[PDB]
């Protein structure tokens, strides 16, 4: 099935998931010199205040934190959102080295992780009823450089031990996202879709455009974990990023 590696990977996906080749796939590279500032975008509202974790797992191509999202606590508006999005998970994307990793490009330029919180369009009553409809999720991407720390990371940095191989979860209550932000809520914005099978074109992209920074440290821990199950051959989970897609006459929008 699906995975990064030469035979699974990114290039093959189509065969399986022909949207894969669709019109607005995702991620793409964002060239900050043809985004344009937009006026009609409110203010972005992330209220993660009372959100409630509850576990986190290792599923064979990231891990995801899991939150309870069977009441509006955590939840997503403003910018170019209409209405509520409850935060459902978050994981990330990262590669091997420093210099790659990340999945949305800026200029070209690929950050050394990026972070994904996933929310679903509250007027659709679930998960799997957004995800048949063109503004189903929105997605905050998270750029991640290496410099320092991130305090608010290291929760999650201390249980990667404990869900290293796929199929592997651990308990995560009481974890507060609201660590992983940056100061700027600056960001753009494009209609787009899941950046793993099926690939399903049902997401407003939302990525900040300041990064946040993580230690090498932190980034090493997330190297140490496994795309493959326990008493299977060591596959180190490294580089499991989509490349930039085409934009196809989309537009992406500036917040600022
Ligand atoms: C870690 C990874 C790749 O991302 C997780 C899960 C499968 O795909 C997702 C969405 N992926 S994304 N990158 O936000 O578009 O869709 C769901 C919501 C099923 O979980 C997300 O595994
Ligand atoms: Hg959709
Ligand atoms: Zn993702």
């Amino acid at each position: 099935h699906w995975g990064y590696g030469k035979h699974n990977g990114p290039e093959h996906w189509h065969k399986d998931f022909p949207i894969a080749k669709g019109e607005r796939q995702s991620p793409v590279d964002i060239d900050t010199h043809t985004a344009k500032y937009d006026p009609s975008l409110k203010p972005l509202s992330v209220s993660y205040d009372q959100a409630t974790s509850l576990r986190i797992l290792n599923n064979g191509h990231a891990f995801n934190v899991e939150f309870d999202d069977s009441q509006d606590k955590a939840v997503l508006k403003g910018g170019p959102l209409d209405g509520t999005y409850r935060l459902i998970q978050f994981h990330f994307h990262w590669g091997s080295l420093d210099g790659q990793g990340s999945e949305h490009t800026v200029d070209k330029k690929k950050y050394a992780a990026e972070l994904h919180l996933v929310h679903w369009n509250t007027k659709y009553g679930d998960f799997g009823k957004a995800v048949q409809q063109p503004d189903g999720l929105a997605v905050l991407g998270i750029f991640l450089k290496v410099g320092s720390a991130k305090p608010g990371l290291q929760k999650v940095v201390d249980v990667l031990d404990s869900i290293k191989t796929k199929g592997k979860s651990a308990d995560f209550t009481n974890f507060d996202p609201r660590g992983l932000l940056p100061e700027s809520l600056d960001y753009w914005t494009y209609p787009g879709s899941l950046t793993t099978p099926p690939l399903l074109e049902c997401v407003t992209w939302i990525v900040l455009k300041e990064p946040i920074s993580v230690s090498s440290e932190q980034v090493l821990k997330f190297r140490k974990l496994n795309f493959n199950g326990e008493g299977e051959p060591e596959e180190l989970m490294v580089d499991n990023w989509r490349p930039a897609q085409p934009l196809k006459n989309r537009q992406i929008k500036a917040s600022f």
